[PDB]
């Protein structure tokens, strides 16, 4: 069963601004998604100190960057804490509403789109390069879910039927026709070195063929 939900007004407004505003510094999307992955890895690592059984779903704490030219997708995989059904539909949207308001206020005041992460809504920077974003996630206290949105004011949530993940999040970016540079090895390496060189987890850039 595929469930369709309307984004809260502020989030729809944020997504429209990201999609329609002329802003050439699109590469910052990668540091934002890597930061979301790093925060999720920090959470599962901290939780495992008071409860070691929380690592039964996987001990390895890493980030994988998977480009696919055939499918025109860039996947950001992590073995972080993951997200529950409540996080995907309710919780994160509530936190994102207040963050969006502060960000849109800052933009009006003179701030730029690259400051998005300071407002905890960095995930949405994915729409600078992607026409569609698919989020596959598995949290210890819940089932494997697939969140998906091509913006337009709606998102879908379904129980995932694909390859079981163990624990973590996969952010699949269905790239815009003119944003294929983010599938090139040399371009991804450059971006990771420039904005994500001090991430406290191994970042593996998968190569194609
Ligand atoms: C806020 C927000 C939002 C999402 N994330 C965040 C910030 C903190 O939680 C996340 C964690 C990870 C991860 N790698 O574990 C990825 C994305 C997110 C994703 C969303 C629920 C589909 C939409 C949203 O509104």
């Amino acid at each position: 069963e595929v469930e369709t939900f309307a984004f809260q007004a502020e989030i729809a407004q944020l997504m429209s601004l990201i999609i329609n505003t002329f802003y050439s510094n699109k590469e910052i999307f990668l540091r934002e998604l890597i930061s979301n992955s790093s925060d999720a890895l920090d959470k599962i690592r901290y939780e495992s100190l008071t409860d070691p059984s929380k690592l039964d779903s996987g001990k390895e704490l890493h980030i994988n960057l998977i480009p696919n030219k055939q499918d025109r997708t860039l996947t950001i995989v992590d073995t972080g804490i993951g997200m529950t059904k409540a996080d995907l539909i309710n919780n994160l949207g509530t936190i994102a509403k207040s963050g969006t308001k502060a960000f849109m206020e800052a933009l009006q005041a003179g701030a730029d789109i690259s400051m998005i992460g300071q407002f905890g809504v960095g995930f949405y920077s994915a729409y600078l390069v992607a026409e569609k974003v698919t989020v596959i996630t598995k949290h210890n206290d819940d089932e494997q879910y697939a969140w998906e949105s091509s913006a337009g004011g709606s998102f879908t949530v379904r129980t995932d039927t694909g390859e079981p993940m163990g624990r973590g999040t996969k952010v699949i970016l269905h790239l815009k026709e003119d944003q294929t540079e983010y599938l090139e090895e040399r371009r991804i390496k450059e971006i990771v070195k420039k904005h994500s060189q001090f991430i406290g987890y191994p970042i593996t850039l998968f190569v194609e063929k």
